[PDB]
């Protein structure tokens, strides 16, 4: 597979705590504009599709965000030459909740989380979800959210950008989140559905075959969203934004749980 290495300014992620919390959003607010494709990646510590929403609905309020990515570029995959292009927020930690095992824990430890920088700094949850409803992100089609394995990233932001009051069914979560992210895709399935017209659905497996280095940036939670817009960005121009039999992408914006007849 033909190496694909971005500019490597690309390839940086801005950390953002409670002290630069409002300064990065400042400048995310005056960057959508041009560059407005967004990419989302969270990390969580804590019909088959009304299976999969019923297990979503009834975790989401019990797991908290300890880090949250957000990556911009525009439809073509580029990104600004200056400054940072990729956030990576950290959410404030309380290092007296009871509520992990030693092996998640653990877990985290290794793919880079201090534990102590999240209790002093951490950010609060609802002053950046007041951030983000005020960004210009979202409730706006000019804007284009691009997601892996939607369901539980959505829900949480859904979750939060709301009076806490999740909606209670299948239907009415889908019609909220349209409306707050009237233009989005979830990659995951678009890869499916693609690797799956010539026959793993993992980003990593997906980065490989569009030949993205494993650079180690791309393992944080911010690399994730970093990686996942490269992706989609990369994956779209070899594919004139087309699936394997002449259809359009856009056949499955707004989709989560399956397109409609495959439910
Ligand atoms: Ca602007
Ligand atoms: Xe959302």
């Amino acid at each position: 597979p033909p190496i694909f290495l971005p500019p490597p300014n690309y390839l940086f992620v801005r950390d953002v705590w409670k002290s630069n919390l409002y300064s990065e959003f400042a400048v995310i607010r005056q960057l959508v504009s041009q560059y407005n494709h967004v990419s989302i990646s969270t990390e969580f510590v804590g019909s088959k599709v009304d299976y999969h929403y019923q297990t979503m609905r009834a975790n989401v309020d019990f797991l908290n965000p300890i880090q949250l990515g957000l990556s911009l570029s525009d439809a073509n995959g580029n990104k600004p030459d200056n400054g940072p292009s990729t956030w990576q927020f950290n959410f404030e930690f309380d290092p007296k909740k009871e509520i992990m095992s030693t092996e998640s824990l653990e877990l985290l430890r290794k793919s880079g989380i201090n534990f102590e920088k999240h209790e002093n700094l951490g950010i609060d949850v609802f002053e950046f979800s007041q951030l983000l409803m005020d960004s210009g992100l979202m409730m706006d089609d000019s804007v284009t959210w691009i997601t892996y394995h939607a369901a539980y990233d959505l829900g949480f932001l859904i979750n939060i950008l709301m009076n806490d009051s999740m909606p209670n069914n299948k239907e009415d979560f889908e019609w909220w989140v349209h409306q707050y992210m009237p233009n989005f895709y979830d990659l995951n399935l678009v890869y499916k559905i693609i690797q799956e017209f010539k026959n793993q659905y993992s980003l990593t497996t997906l980065a490989d075959e569009l030949g993205l280095p494993r650079f180690s940036i791309f393992t944080t939670t911010g690399g994730q969203s970093l990686l996942m817009l490269l992706s989609f960005c990369q994956l779209s121009k070899l594919s004139m934004h087309k699936f394997p039999n002449g259809t359009d992408f856009a056949k499955y914006q707004g989709v989560i749980y399956g397109i409609d007849g495959d439910q």
